[PDB]
DNA sequence: GTATATAAAACGGGTGGCGTTTTATATAC
């Protein structure tokens, strides 16, 4: 072993606590984008913590894109800012990160059929379908996307440790089922 | 486009229970 998996994507959920003018906010901002028509929500960005906020009349906000928990905490702490900036009477509370996803490589092609074969329960694969192996983990619970090349997605994290423990867990599996 | 996780909530549609839609990301067909 010795591979660990990165973090790819963090989103979390903020409650700013009091309604907003989408008109304004996205008008006011420096990097908003706003169209009533097609989404109902200003689509925010900032560049450091690179990251993009959705933002919505009730003052909740989703935010997406972080690598850490870190960045995902700042990133939002900012929006905030932005938003109180503008002129709104709004709270940075109820920080949660609601998604973590984490991806590897194993570095050997893995036998896609036989594995879904004997963790039929847990997997599902339709390679004319889409080509990687969907694995419901039960403890953790955790989705893997496993593919022919060896590489792994992991999501469906509320901590980091849920992403190492099901790559720690399904590790011996996909060595059962290589291809050189 | 296909698939996976996840929140936010307005829209469409017919006056309603709920599917779609958007955003970010790894991955590969």
């Amino acid at each position: 072993s010795g591979i660990v998996p990165t973090l790819q994507n963090i989103v979390a959920t903020v409650t700013l606590g009091c309604r907003l003018d989408l008109k304004t906010v996205a008008l006011h901002a420096r990097n908003a984008e706003y169209n009533p028509k097609r989404f109902a929500a200003v689509i925010m960005r900032i560049r450091e913590p690179k990251t993009t906020a959705l933002i919505f009349a009730s003052g909740k906000m989703v935010v997406t894109g972080a690598k850490s928990e870190d960045d995902s905490k700042l990133a939002s702490r900012k929006y905030a800012r932005i938003i109180q900036k503008i002129g709104f009477a709004a709270k940075f509370t109820d920080f949660k990160i609601q998604n973590i996803v984490g991806s590897c490589d194993v570095k050997f092609p893995i036998r896609l059929e036989g594995l879904a074969f004997s963790h039929g329960t847990f997997s599902s694969y339709e390679p004319e379908l889409f080509p990687g192996l969907i694995y419901r983990m039960v403890k953790p619970k955790i989705v893997l996307l496993i593919f022919v090349s060896g590489k792994i997605v992991l999501t469906g994290a509320k901590q980091r440790e849920e992403i190492y423990q099901a790559f720690e867990a399904i590790y011996p599996v996909l060595s059962e089922f290589r291809k050189m």
